[PDB]
């Protein structure tokens, strides 16, 4: 990867050129080219080029993945003094550490909140059972209650987990990595609820994030589920919007899983040195962040400086509100596994294609079972058994037909 330069991949969704005016201040004052790109599902990518001269030199993702990546040597340990580490939030360090080594820098946290249109609903629901009579209502006026994103569980994990649906088990400061409440009652209660929104046409199991996006700042649906990197572009359709706790289910508190936006160092990279001074310097500064939050939202950032600014605004006050009442995300590698299971057990679930019990037995066997990596020569092994014992039961049945044909 050509020295001198900084290549950074971010997701879409996120403020990419609010970071791209920070390249510049440091191409100002370093001469470095910094490269800001977006390519769609990074953190599938990053794995596959990061060892070549098309790995990016920083990646952003939440802290979730990077554990992951960690464990395949693709990250580089980051060794910033303690004075810096005290200029942001130390929980955000916990969340990027993996085996006691620090291996991203932290930016922001993440949660989703219920985002609201103030006009078609005036006061938003406290619960989600309240949901289905709100649409009856809005199904009426030319509207829709409610839309979001159920092609990824990031979104549909608030729910599930509010009855006390968990991914894996906390228990003496580790992570129980074959214990797993995905299939446990409260989580199948959880997406029963939502697979009954899509029988009774209160939602719509197509829904993509595009869909919800237009839907709510188009003034369709008088509700969203969404993180604060949304609420630049709903500011855009002047839609009058509030951003409040998301509603109890079972009179329990949706649990959002609480990323922490992080910025990784490719251990491939030789501009490793250059890319801490990048992060330290220019991006982990109330300007940089400020750039970035000016695009698309940060929500609430690592740097303690700024989020003492960031808390006044109650859309960044109910974003904490909605993070504390949730949970922050494991960074163990087993949550690609685990994410895997529940996009696929509530794609199933909600397309009928499986009922919700057969979804969550599955997704439970298959986060358990720790890597998507198996499923080909599984699937091979599968048939192979398959085909073995039918061979059985066909030798059975010319063996039963042999003898009544010896009666006779
Ligand atoms: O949907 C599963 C998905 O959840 C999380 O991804 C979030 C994350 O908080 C942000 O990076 C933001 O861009 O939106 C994402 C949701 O689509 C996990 O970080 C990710 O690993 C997982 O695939």
């Amino acid at each position: 990867i050509e020295e001198g330069k900084l290549v950074i991949w971010i997701n879409g969704d996120k403020g990419y050129n609010g970071l791209a005016e920070v390249g510049k201040k440091f191409e100002k004052d370093t001469g470095i080219k910094v490269t800001v790109e977006h390519p769609d599902k990074l953190e599938e990518k990053f794995p596959q080029v990061a060892a070549t001269g098309d790995g990016p030199d920083i990646i952003f993702w939440a802290h979730d993945r990077f554990g992951g990546y960690a464990q395949s040597g693709l990250l580089a340990e980051i060794t910033p003094d303690k004075a810096f580490q005290d200029k942001l939030y130390p929980f955000t360090w916990d969340a990027v550490r993996y085996n006691g080594k620090l291996i991203a820098y932290p930016i922001a946290v993440e949660a989703l909140s219920l985002i609201y249109n103030k006009d078609l609903l005036p006061n938003p629901p406290k619960t989600w059972e309240e949901i289905p009579a709100l649409d009856k209502e809005l199904k009426a006026k030319g509207k829709s209650a409610l839309m979001f994103n159920l092609q990824e569980p990031y979104f549909t994990w608030p729910l599930i987990a509010a009855d006390g649906g968990y991914a894996f088990k906390y228990e003496n400061g580790k992570y129980d990595i074959k214990d797993v409440g995905v299939d446990n009652a409260g989580a199948k209660a959880g997406l029963t609820f939502l697979v009954d929104l899509i029988k009774n046409k209160h939602m719509n199991a197509d829904t993509d994030y595009s869909i919800a996006e237009a839907a709510f700042n188009k003034g369709e649906t008088a509700m969203t589920i969404n993180g604060p990197w949304a609420w630049s572009n709903i500011d855009t359709s002047k839609v009058n919007y509030g951003v409040t706790v998301l509603p109890t289910f079972k009179g329990q508190p949706s649990k959002p899983f609480v990323g922490v936006l992080s910025a990784g160092i490719n251990a491939a990279s030789p501009n490793k040195e250059l890319a801490k001074e990048f992060l330290e310097n220019y991006l982990l500064t109330d300007e940089g962040l400020e750039a970035v939050n000016k695009d698309k939202p940060l929500g609430a950032v690592a740097l303690k400086s700024y989020e003492e600014e960031l808390a006044k605004d109650p859309r960044i006050a109910a974003t904490m509100e909605n993070a504390q009442k949730g949970e922050i995300m494991p960074n163990i590698p087993q949550m690609s596994a685990f994410w895997y299971a529940v996009r696929t057990a509530v794609i199933n679930a909600a397309s009928g294609r499986q009922t919700v019990d057969a979804a969550l037995a599955a997704a439970q066997t298959n986060a358990a079972a720790g890597s998507e990596n198996l499923y080909f020569q599984g699937m091979a092994t599968l048939e192979k058994l398959m085909k073995a014992f039918e061979s059985l039961k066909s030798f059975q049945q010319q063996q039963q037909q042999q003898q009544q044909q010896q009666q006779q």
